[PDB]
This record gives C-alpha cells, sequence and structure tokens, in this order.
C-alpha cells in the first residue's frame, strides 16, 4: 500500500503547475508574458544595456485557445552551450548569485515550457546572439520531465549580418486573452512607468500595437554581486561560505573578508561574544561553533547597515513623479529608506503616498506593490504589504472620514525577495521586512499629516 | 559575467523556506506541528486504524527560542530501509499515487528538517515499529543539502517486547510560542471536530495538557487508489500512462483499461471523435495524436462521474453536528455534493452554513476552509473559497442587513488539492473547482434562504397583530 517514490524538480512542477503561477489559462498567459519580460530586462539593464523589448501575443487556434507568446530583446544573449539547460532544466539559473535581479528560482521560463508541453505539441523556440557573436544560434526544445533535462528538437545557427545581439523566445500555451487582457496591459504600463530608460512595443492578439518610448538614456547603476550581511546568515550558509574558500582563512580573517559591514574591530567583538578563537582555522569550525556564530550574528546590536549601493531602487523622485502622472493628486510624498538586512540579505523599502485630486473616493487606499522593480498584480490581500497597510491606523495621520482619496505605494528590493509562492505575486510575512515596511509607511504618513493639517485650516 | 548553476530540491527549499510555510519562527512552529500531525493521520486512518496522537512541544532553550516538537502515533510505522529517504530526501513520498491523503508533495517533514539544521545542531530523531515488526528502529538524521540525501548520524534497534506499532518524530526548531499559540490550538481543535474517531493529547510549552477524547469508534471507509478519470488528463500524463504499460495494448484497450468511466462504447466514441484507429498500438501514438486524445477528453460531454472510492468526506451529519457544537446557531444546513473531476482527479466539495444563535455579529461571514480534512488557517483572502464567498450576493438568499451572524464552511477533497503554495494554506483558482464550490454554496444558501423566508413570513403574520 505504501510505495515509496521520488520526483524530479520537473515532475514536481508539472504535477503542481498552480505552484508556479499556472493555475488556469488566464493566469498562465499573464505569467508567461511577465516571466519573458523579466528575463529580457534582467538580460539588459543588469548589464548596462538600454532595454528594447518587443512583446507579441497571437491567437494561434481559436477553438483550442492556444496562444503563441514571443518576446524579443537586445540583451546579452545566452552562450549557445547553456541554452538547453537555461530553458529545459528545472532549477537552472545564472542568478543564484547574491545580487538584485528579477529572476531568482531558476524555474520561471521552464514552468511556461512545462505548461506548454502539457497542453500542445509545438516546442519552445529560442534564437540568441551573445555580444560580438558572428552567429545567431537557433533552438527548438522540450523538457524530459523524468530526467529533468532538455530534449533538443532542433539546433542550428545562421550568420549574423546586421551584427546585433539579444534573444527571442517563443512559446505556445493555452490562454484566455479576454480574461488576462486588463492585467497584462497594467503589468506592462506599470513596468514602463518605473523603467523610463526602457522601450517596449506590445502587439496583442486583437492586433493592437502599443508603443512605449524611451524617456531617458540614463540607466541606474547596475546591481552587482555583493557579500552577505552577517545579520541572519544561517548555519547552512556558514558551511557554504567555508566550503567555498580558496584561502586557509582563520575565523577572524573569515569575518572581515566574507561579509559586508565587518571591519577588524567588529570581528573581534563578535569572536568574543561567540566564544571563538580568532586564530583558529575556519575550515575546522565544529557543528556547535557554527551554531554559536549564527546566534551571535542574530543578537549583535551594533552592526552597520549594509551598503545601499548593493541594490537598485526606483527613487523618491521617480516615485512621486509617477504618482502625479497617473493619479493627478493634490498631494504626494515618498521616501527611499536606508538599507537594512534580513537573513543575510540587504534590502531597501521605498514608500510613496498620494492624496486628493483625480483619485477615486473609496473605503480603503489603493495599494500599489513592487518587488525588485516588478509590479505585483495578483493576490494583493495575501501580501505582507497589504497586512501592514490594513493594520496601520490612518486616523492617527489625518484620515478623517471612513471615505478618502488615497494611494499607497511600496517597493521592496533586495538580493532576495521572499515570495509566498514560486508564482511571485506576493511577499511573505518575514518579520524584519514587515517592521521596515511599517516604519517606511509611517515616515510618509507623517508627511501626509503635515499636509492634511495645513489643508484643514484652509477649510476652517 | 553570468555563471550558470543548478540547485538540488533541498538547496531550493533551504534558500527559500518561505515557499514551504517557513517564513518566520511563529509560522515555522505551526507548520512543523501540522506536518507531523497530518503524517500521523495519514499513517493511521488511511489504513483503517483509529488514530491515537500525542503532540508535545517543549521549550529547550529560552534565549535561542529553540523548541522540540514531538508527535507520537499508532500508525503503520515505516520500513527501516525507507526511513532515511522518507525524512531526509526532498521530493520523496509514499503518497504520489491516486488516492486522497493529506500529504502530497513529499516535502513537508523535510522542510522542517531543513529549517531545523539551518538554525540549530541537533539531528531529528525518529523511532518506528511497523505492524508485526519484532523491533523498534531508531534513527538520528540530517540532510546533505547539496546531494539532497540523508545523513544517518545514528541508527539503532531495540526488541519490541510489547507489540507496539507506530512512529515518534521529534525535531528541534526556532519557534515563537506566544504568536503561534492560538493558531496551533485552533488547528488541533478544528481537526478534532471533524475527526471524532481520533483521540488527541496535547502538551504545550507552558506545561498545559489538553485531552481530546475519541467520540466514536467507527472509522470512515479508507480511500483506495483509483485510475484517473479522463476529463482533464494532460499530454505528459498520457505519456506516463503509456510508458508504465506492461502490455502491448491497442488504443481501445488503453482507454478501457487505464481510465475510470470508460467502457467499450464510450471508448469507440472517443476513438471516433479523436480520429484514432482503435487497433493501433498505443505505444505508437504520435505527439499530434496524443494532443487529439487530450482535447477529446477535454471536450467530451458524456463521461460518467468518477466514483468516490478514492475520497473520504466529512459527511453531512458530522458537518452539521460540528457547526452546532461550536457555534450553537439557530439554523444549520450542509451538503455533500456528488463527485466531479478536474485534471483527471476525482473531487468532492462539501458545504455548510450556520446562522444566528451564538455566532458573533459582523460585516462578513466567518469562513471555515478545509482541504482533505485539513483545516486551513492562514492566507484566507487569497483562497478561491474566500473569493467565491465574497462574490456571492447574500441578499438574494434572504440576508437583509449589512450586519449578520453567519458561518460558512467549505471542504474540498480530492486525490489532488491545488494549493497556491507548498505551505498548503490556501486553494488556487482552478476553474472547475471554483464553479463547483459556487454550486455547493448556492445549494446550502438556498436552504438558508428557506429558513429566513420562514422567519420573515411569521414576522409578517405577527406584524398584522400590531
Ligand atoms: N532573454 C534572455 N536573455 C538572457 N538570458 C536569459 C533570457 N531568458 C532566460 N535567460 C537565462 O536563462 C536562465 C533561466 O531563466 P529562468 O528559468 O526564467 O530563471 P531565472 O530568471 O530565475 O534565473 C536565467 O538565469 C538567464 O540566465
Ligand atoms: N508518522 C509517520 N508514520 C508513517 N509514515 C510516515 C510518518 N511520517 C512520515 N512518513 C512517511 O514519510 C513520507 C514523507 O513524508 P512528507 O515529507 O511529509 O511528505 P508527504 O506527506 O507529502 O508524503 C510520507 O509519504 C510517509 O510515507
Ligand atoms: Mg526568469
Ligand atoms: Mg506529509
Amino acid at each position: 500500500k505504501e510505495k515509496f517514490t521520488s520526483l524530479s524538480p520537473a515532475e514536481f512542477f508539472k504535477r503542481n503547475p498552480e505552484l508556479a503561477g499556472f493555475p488556469n489559462p488566464a493566469r498562465a498567459l499573464y505569467q508567461t508574458v511577465r516571466e519573458l519580460i523579466e528575463n529580457s530586462l534582467d538580460a539588459t539593464d543588469v548589464h548596462g544595456i538600454l532595454p528594447n523589448i518587443k512583446i507579441t501575443i497571437d491567437l494561434i487556434d481559436d477553438a483550442r485557445q492556444i496562444y503563441k507568446v514571443n518576446v524579443v530583446d537586445n540583451g546579452i544573449g545566452i552562450p549557445p552551450q547553456e541554452v538547453p539547460n537555461a530553458f529545459g532544466r528545472v532549477l537552472y539559473s545564472s542568478k543564484y548569485v547574491n545580487r538584485q535581479t528579477r529572476g531568482m528560482y531558476g524555474l520561471g521560463v521552464k514552468a511556461a515550457v512545462l505548461y506548454s508541453q502539457m497542453h500542445q505539441d509545438k516546442p519552445i523556440e529560442i534564437e540568441t546572439s551573445p555580444v560580438n557573436s558572428k552567429r545567431i544560434y537557433t533552438f527548438k526544445l522540450k523538457i524530459d520531465i523524468n530526467k529533468n533535462e532538455p530534449i533538443i528538437v532542433e539546433r542550428g545557427s545562421v550568420e549574423n549580418t546586421r551584427g546585433f545581439h539579444g534573444t527571442s523566445v517563443a512559446i505556445s500555451i493555452p490562454g484566455d486573452w479576454p480574461k488576462a487582457k486588463s492585467r497584462i496591459y497594467e503589468y506592462i504600463k506599470r513596468t514602463y512607468i518605473i523603467t523610463p530608460y526602457a522601450e517596449f512595443i506590445f502587439k496583442d492578439p486583437e492586433g493592437n500595437v502599443t508603443y512605449y518610448p524611451r524617456l531617458t538614456n540614463k540607466i541606474p547603476k547596475p546591481p552587482q554581486e555583493v557579500k552577505p550581511h552577517p545579520y541572519g546568515v544561517d548555519r547552512e550558509e556558514i558551511k557554504i561560505l567555508i566550503n567555498n574558500l580558496k584561502r586557509d582563512y582563520t575565523i577572524k580573517e573569515f569575518l572581515v573578508n566574507e561579509f559586508q559591514s565587518i571591519g577588524d574591530t567588529t570581528a573581534d567583538k563578535i569572536l568574543e561574544l561567540a566564544g571563538l578563537k580568532p586564530n583558529k582555522k575556519v575550515k575546522n569550525l565544529t557543528e556547535e561553533e557554527i551554531t554559536r556564530l549564527v546566534e551571535t550574528f542574530k543578537k549583535y546590536e551594533d552592526f552597520r547597515s549594509p551598503s545601499a549601493d548593493s541594490l537598485s531602487v526606483i527613487g523618491e523622485d521617480l516615485i512621486e513623479l509617477g504618482l502625479k502622472k497617473i493619479f493627478n493628486p493634490d498631494f504626494a510624498a515618498s521616501i527611499t529608506r536606508k538599507p537594512k538586512a534580513y537573513q543575510g540579505h540587504p534590502f531597501i523599502v521605498e514608500a510613496g503616498v498620494a492624496f486628493g485630486g483625480s483619485i477615486p473616493v473609496g473605503e480603503e487606499p489603493i495599494v500599489l506593490r513592487y518587488a525588485n522593480k516588478i509590479p505585483l498584480i495578483y493576490d494583493e490581500k495575501s501580501d505582507v504589504i497589504w497586512k501592514v497597510v490594513e493594520e496601520l491606523d490612518w486616523k492617527r495621520y489625518g484620515i478623517e472620514s471612513d471615505q478618502y482619496q488615497m494611494v499607497v505605494m511600496v517597493h521592496l528590493c533586495s538580493t532576495k525577495i521572499p515570495y509566498k509562492s514560486a508564482g511571485k505575486e506576493s511577499i511573505a510575512e518575514v518579520e524584519d521586512i514587515e517592521k521596515e515596511i511599517k516604519n517606511a509607511l509611517m515616515e510618509v504618513a507623517r508627511k501626509l499629516k503635515q499636509y492634511l493639517s495645513e489643508k484643514r485650516k484652509e477649510q476652517e
């Protein structure tokens, strides 16, 4: 009766597509679109390239409701040896490195490929040309779910005359355009508003074409790989850090070199609290001494914040400008908080508030959520951002009536966003994140008070 | 600058524990408790055994806030050779078959084990004796994250002089008792109310003990493994089915032998609609033919409903009894609907309504969600159940004011529950399930409508006397 069996990562997601954001054809179409766009953006702005991204969705089969999604970008491309695994091996990524990107699981595109395979028979099509490559490399791929490995259906190359570079991805999937339409449009519009150095073109299944022109040629400094912040690094992470050392570091040397925010004196203070010999060889840490390091990191109250430069923010100015373009308010304000850390990861919370003007009258605020520059559209009431907004008492900040015109926007960015599911539509209840979102909203809420106070004496 | 790497299933969950319901210490404590409890129930009532479950949570270290969770059951135990993979290999399960169980990913207990070693240094402790085994096998285990394999730290054996069968699992993890407390108690109380054939004992970190006595000695008929129903079976699944074949079946034989609700006549019609040659050997099906089968499965309107043999319901009588006991309403009603299918999986929705009486007054219903007899506690407003309850027009069913006292209960059971996350706290928006939940709710709301029309009519008669 009990037969014990194993699954591959590919079989796991094929059996549970709702875990990756593929619960139904409408959400699947939306998910496939944003995974491709986010890959294209990670392939451009992370590498100092002004993104030029084209999105096409065609209805291929009316009766069967199969759509072909094609995204083309001018990004860094993919080395041809890596393409099969990049697109056809679940849990394969170039972004497992400690660095702020949109992608993070090494699942995304493969979830769409699995969903594609589940329901129709055309392979995914990849065309790619790395910087300086004299060839465009072409592929048609499927995934062997049992082995979790790519099946190469076609593989070829052509000479690249108009010597340009980037990647085109096309995937055919079940979809529901009429149901996904408003959200696909909103996803692209919100991305665009916060990514003014990007240019998008969107051709939809009805044949509408929408142009989103570049507004500036200045890209924010690209996020880089950074060292972990000590606060919240766990025991398994300590072991990984040790196992990856080239040099025979002592524990002291380990602390100042492998982490952010640890100078020579901070190192000493930690080693004392943790009860570790500074000169002992870190390769020799016992199971117990690792426990003592981790607990010390967790308790130490005098850690400097991580470098803000670790991350890529939207910015106070862009945030306020955005709130004025869309909402045409009587008042807006924003803050880009100083960095904090959670589980070894630097993060910044930004928050913005708008009030009055063309903002609809309602019983709750309109809440706008972003994480690593991605607009979140689904599952809003499950989000920690919504929880904090809900729990805050807006009467303590001027909100007189139970009916008001208010927009609240929160952006979380980090080397790691803790999402509730691999679908990445909502942020989990991580304690340090929840507290800082609350502190951030309070700062901007105080500014709203100062206005609603001055504005009240006018009616008085 | 880009370096490509892979992760094992263990490293995946270790890097992202929030995906398996381990976002913070409070929720970790709650998740660990509920994973152990569900495994214990799956080891007992799935095999016809009346569950006796003991849960203890001890505070081991006040400063580090480490708690040791221990759950002991009288289940079937585990063959000693399977113990290391069962607790220490991510994506390893005895329940990847077509049968209703609480467990479903082969993740749960390992996610607790990972959280355990990420934060403290004591191995998890397993003690087990299978049915009829002369021995009690003990294990201490860790996981090698990189390889996704068990490390046997200690392994031992002892003579089972008392004929005991079952398992004890004990795991030390960071926790937060004061924040997790009310939900852990509510989880246990909720499961007990719908599992009256079980007995629980719960000792909490404060040294409080609660006893939940068995109220009936009848066990529901255990769910059995069944063949897939054709409706919604996808292409990869068709391939899996073909590949597991030990015979050289024709397509016709494949259809009649591999599925529920297909006999000779239904097969003939399916072969006709799909444009498939009945005599062709199914091992030779082309990619395009598989697509045709699948679409035909998807559009065929004459399939018989699946049996409920693979399912285990709470049942109308118990739903109503439980609603009355807890809420002391003026009215309650319930419905256990007929089975349907989605994605090849038989499913049943049960619904319950309670109104008035001891129910608190509020602006919205109290919603009680269950999946495969597990009470769902967190993330309620993301649940498809919430979505359906919220969109229903309660004025159409006699709910006059903006304020009322109502409880609504929905249980989905199936060989596969589509949760939104591996933490299994909310059900995703799958169309077939959404429609049937709406249907069930409407059937139970019509019963409420009737109660309230009765009350109104009497008031109207009484108004004339004024
Ligand atoms: N358009 C693209 N341009 C360059 N690289 C890409 C592109 N699309 C996908 N990739 C590569 O494929 C890998 C796997 O992508 P994905 O499955 O979506 O996971 P993730 O984005 O989380 O790493 C990425 O890490 C990236 O290296
Ligand atoms: N208390 C128990 N009694 C019997 N078997 C157990 C017990 N706990 C765990 N198992 C076995 O270990 C396997 C892995 O459990 P778990 O990681 O929770 O995944 P899942 O429950 O989805 O199968 C189970 O399928 C079950 O066979
Ligand atoms: Mg991606
Ligand atoms: Mg389980």
